[PDB]
């Protein structure tokens, strides 16, 4: 029933996540993304409530897709002989943060604050639903350009949240924390805070702080652009080498630099229209 119920359009992208195409739901003209993944190329599986075997990505998406979140929500999925096909939300118009930064260069602090705050709310939501994303970065963040609302994509590299150690990582090396590099061991939250550190630096600097492993192990941050003393502090605190020196999400959200954030609407007025 799938090829009848959604109207396929252009290819939006392809990579390690499969092939995403633009789509329109026939029922009510809703714009959507259709994501095809080959069964052969799924290393991590799981099983939902009703007890059937699906890719872990579907498990995790189902857990975060209730209500309004800053997460692109799963609407439906289909199994095919050799692929799995996912129907997700599609903002119209849209741009990933990587392209946005690549185009507009480093971001005014006011804008980064809105954006980063929103990311934090989304990641909190995920954690609160028992999900760990494990691959927070600019290319997994979409911007609805009209509403100013940021939205997270690309689960599995994700996992269920747990308080024990993780000894596996199939996310992005340059966003991985020193404890992963050295010891092949990390804990979800503190490793998330690291990657948010990198995210925030990316936003205000136009580029990621570390390229090689030795730079990560060293954990030392130079600023090529004018960035406020308070923003530099927050960045360095998130990028603390010892995980227990890193802030909690609460501590991040109460940090002086995170004060008087703009709402999404007004962010777009000022910065995207
Ligand atoms: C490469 C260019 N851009 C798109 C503007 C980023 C790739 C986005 C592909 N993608 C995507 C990539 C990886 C996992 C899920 C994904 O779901 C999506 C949902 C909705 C949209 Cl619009 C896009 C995705």
């Amino acid at each position: 029933p799938l090829e009848s119920q959604y109207q396929v359009g252009p290819l939006l992208g392809s990579g390690g996540f499969g092939s995403v195409y633009s789509g329109i739901r026939v029922s009510d003209n809703l714009p959507v993304a259709i994501k095809h993944v080959e069964k052969d190329r799924i290393s991590d599986w799981g099983e939902l409530p009703n007890g059937t075997r699906v890719p872990m990505e579907v498990v995790l998406l189902k857990k975060v897709s209730s209500g309004f979140s800053g997460v692109i929500r799963l609407l439906d999925w289909f199994e095919r002989p050799d692929s799995f096909v996912l129907i997700l939300e599609r903002p119209e118009p849209v741009q990933d943060l990587f392209d946005f930064i690549t185009e507009r260069g480093a971001l005014q602090e006011e804008l980064a604050r809105s954006f980063f705050w929103q990311v934090l709310e989304a990641v909190r939501h995920c954690h609160n639903c028992g999900v760990l994303h494990r691959d927070i970065k600019d290319e997994n963040i979409l911007i609805d350009l009209n509403r100013g609302e940021l939205k997270l994509i690309d689960f599995g590299s994700g996992a269920l949240l747990k308080d024990t150690v993780y000894t596996d990582f199939d996310g992005t090396r340059v966003y991985s924390p020193p404890e992963w590099i050295r010891y092949h061991r990390y804990h979800g939250r503190s490793a998330a805070v690291w990657s948010l550190g990198i995210l925030l630096y990316d936003m205000v600097c136009g580029d990621i702080p570390f390229e090689h492993d030795e730079e990560i192990i060293r954990g030392q941050v130079f600023f090529r652009q004018r960035v406020s003393s308070e923003c530099q502090h927050l960045i360095r605190w998130c990028l603390a080498l010892r995980p227990s020196d890193r802030p909690t999400f609460e501590e991040i959200q109460n940090h002086p630099w995170m004060q008087d954030v703009l709402l999404p609407q007004e962010t777009a007025e000022i910065h995207l229209h």
